[PDB]
C-alpha cells in the first residue's frame, strides 16, 4: 500500500533485519540495516508532504560525514520493483560485505 | 519531509502509546497495531505506487470487524491538520481501551 511498507516486504524477501522508524544521529531513517546502512523513502510530492530542500540536504550531509550510507528509494522506482530490488541489492551486498 | 507512517508514529510517541509497526492481524497488515484488537491504518485517494483495488479494502474492514478487530484509518491528506488526527487517535484509544 504504501512505500514504506512496499520496501518492508522486499527486505522480508531478501532476508534482511532492520530497526523501523529508527533514529541515527538525531535523524529518522525508515529503515536501519546496521553497519551505518540506512534506506530511506521519499518522493516528489504527496498530500502530507512538507517541502524543506535545504534540511532533507542537510540530513544526508549529516549522515555521510558519520559514516552512514543512504539509499534513498523514491516512490515511483515502484512501480518497477525488479529496479529497486536491484538498488537494495547492490547497496547491501556491496556494504554489508 | 516525512512519510504519513512517520507522521501517525511521532503522533502515537508524543501520546505514549506503544505499537507494533507494519503489523499483520488475520492476513491483513496494519501500519500501527496497539493491541486489544486496536489497528491503525495508513491511506489515500491515490500516489506514486498506489494500485487501486478497493475490493481489497472493503472486505479487510467487514472480515476484521466481524472478528472482533477494530481499525482507524487516516488519510494521508488529514495529517495536514494534524490536530485532527490526533483527536481521532485520542478518541479511538479512549474508546476502545477506556
Amino acid at each position: 500500500t504504501t512505500p514504506e511498507r512496499r520496501v518492508k516486504e522486499i527486505l522480508d524477501e531478501m532476508d534482511i533485519v532492520y530497526f523501523t522508524h529508527h533514529v541515527v544521529e538525531g535523524w529518522n531513517v525508515a529503515f536501519y540495516l546496521g553497519k551505518k546502512l540506512a534506506i530511506e523513502v521519499n518522493g516528489v510530492y504527496w498530500a502530507s508532504k512538507q517541502k524543506n530542500v535545504n534540511k532533507d540536504k542537510r540530513k544526508l550531509s549529516e549522515l555521510h560525514s558519520k559514516g552512514y550510507r543512504v539509499l534513498t528509494i523514491e516512490d515511483d522506482e515502484l512501480n518497477d520493483i525488479d529496479k529497486v530490488k536491484q538498488q537494495i541489492q547492490k547497496f547491501w551486498v556491496t556494504h554489508i560485505s
